[PDB]
């Protein structure tokens, strides 16, 4: 093939001057949304930083112990006149506050708390690439028994309000990476199809995650079969994830919006960067192919994940967004762009469990409360120390690149003016200085330089 598949595939590695030239105006923030996102994205930051007054306090070690020993004299007076196992073990260490539970059951118990402040959950039962028939049919097996777990503790709150799943396609067939077109369609298909019914029948979202970019494709022709499904019919709460990192990001949406008119449904859709950037470059070094299938400087990135969601945002009958991000920059862009009058079911933010809370405990709640109002669904891995590797090793990379601002909101240097600075404007910076827009990333050149 269609002229919006068709434009998909054109992009797939399109010269970042060319696709970061293209994004720009769709995604410049109009002046005045300009400096609302800039103030309220500095007053999450500051508050994020400064939690337990940890700037003011900021403003020795040796003086300190004993003006300490001092005060522990009681009286004023008396005071004046005087290889494998240790990867392990770091690995489950590290990866404790990245899983809300070990069974689906230990992490539903542990719901209530932030679902009472207005949080929800997705919950993913951890575990991916499988590389033999019986790991896709126990990925399988686990899917079933979380979608009946979580579908009855949803107990009909329905898809917006309530909790779902989230379900990797590389879990559901066996060498997934290479799988064949037929061989996908005869095998993972029904497996799909099935755990959507039944999430249907409980009336909770599912959510197909997004992985490496060469999945990108079959997962369209996965999506497109599935909202086609007449048990299907009317039903809104199919999920799928698109990343913003990716050239094709924007193309992709376009396909979305014209799938969701076809298939006569509002898809849930969320938007997030993307998890694999460092294996994207890698693989895409080692094919020597003409280009990359993802951006190779972060603030391309961000413009791309802003351009997007406004095409999100201009069509709620038939996308539900869901903005996925612990940037609070990103999160306040997306906030004043949304426009006013906010309604429960415009949109809700996502995060990670173990990454977001503190960030949106600022968003979701009562305005009264000094809250934004907005919801906010919490990423819930679920699974023993045995299917974490791969999802910890992600958010170290995450959690550790100096481009992220999860690590550059714990750098005091940094000022908190240019941890929120407008990425449109940083790319116009740039722009000025190198003499041309979207010049890729100096220390990534092209695989065949
Ligand atoms: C609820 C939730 C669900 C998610 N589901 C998925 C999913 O299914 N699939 C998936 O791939 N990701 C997924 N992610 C996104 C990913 O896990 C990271 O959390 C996300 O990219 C971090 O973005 P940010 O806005 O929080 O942080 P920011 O620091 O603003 O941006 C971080 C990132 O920018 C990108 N980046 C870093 N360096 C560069 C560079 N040099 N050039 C271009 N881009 C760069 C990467 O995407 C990196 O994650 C999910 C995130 C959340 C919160
Ligand atoms: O696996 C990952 O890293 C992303 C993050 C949440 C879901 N998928």
């Amino acid at each position: 093939q269609s002229v919006s598949r068709a434009a998909i595939t054109a992009a797939y590695r399109r010269p970042e001057t060319e696709a970061v030239s293209m994004l720009l105006e769709q995604a410049r923030l109009p002046q005045p949304v300009a400096e609302q996102a800039h103030k309220l994205a500095y007053q999450l930051a500051d508050k994020l930083r400064n939690q337990k007054n940890a700037s003011g306090r900021a403003g020795g070690v040796a003086l300190m112990c004993l003006a300490e020993a001092l005060l522990r004299i009681p009286d004023k007076a008396t005071r004046d006149a005087l290889i494998r196992k240790g990867v392990d073990m770091a690995m489950r260490l590290m990866g404790e506050q990245f899983v809300t539970g070990e069974t689906i059951a230990e992490a539903l118990a542990n719901a209530r708390k932030l679902e009472e402040k207005g949080f929800r959950y997705s919950y993913d039962m951890l575990g991916e690439a499988a590389l033999t028939a019986a790991d896709a049919q126990a990925y399988m097996v686990s899917y079933q028994q979380a979608i009946h777990a979580i579908g009855k503790a949803s107990n009909g709150r329905g898809i917006y309000e309530g909790p779902g799943i989230s379900i990797k396609l590389s879990a559901l067939h066996p060498r997934y990476s290479r799988a064949q077109y037929d061989r996908v369609m005869e095998e993972l298909y029904p497996r799909l199809k099935s755990l959507t019914l039944l999430a249907r029948q409980y009336d909770i979202g599912i959510n197909i995650d997004a992985e490496e970019s060469d999945r990108l494709e079959i997962s369209l022709d996965l999506l497109e079969k599935l909202c086609f499904e007449p048990e299907l019919a009317g039903w809104n709460g199919i999920g799928f994830v698109i990343q913003a990192y990716q050239k094709r990001c924007p193309l992709v949406i376009d396909y979305l919006i014209d799938l969701a008119t076809r298939s006569r449904r509002r898809l849930m859709i969320r938007l997030v960067k993307g998890a694999y950037w460092d294996s994207e470059i890698k693989r895409a070094q080692m094919d020597g192919l003409e280009g990359y299938p993802v951006y190779t400087r972060k603030v391309y990135t961000d413009v791309s994940y802003l351009a997007c969601a406004k095409k999100l945002l201009a069509v709620p009958n038939l996308i539900y967004p869901q903005f996925a991000t612990h940037n609070a920059h990103t999160l306040a862009a997306i906030y004043q762009l949304a426009g006013q009058n906010y309604y429960p079911g415009q949109y809700e933010f996502q995060c990670l469990h173990g990454m977001g809370e503190p960030l949106y405990e600022q968003v979701t709640g009562k305005v009264a409360d000094g809250k934004l109002n907005r919801p906010c669904r919490i990423y819930a891995p679920v699974g023993t120390h045995e299917t974490l590797l791969a999802y910890l090793v992600r958010r170290l990379l995450e959690n550790g690149a100096n481009t992220s601002f999860v690590n550059r909101i714990a750098d005091t240097s940094l000022p908190l003016d240019e941890l929120v600075a407008d990425p449109v404007t940083a790319v116009e910076k740039l722009a000025q200085q190198e003499g041309q827009t979207g010049l890729p990333h100096p220390k990534i050149p092209l695989p065949r330089d």
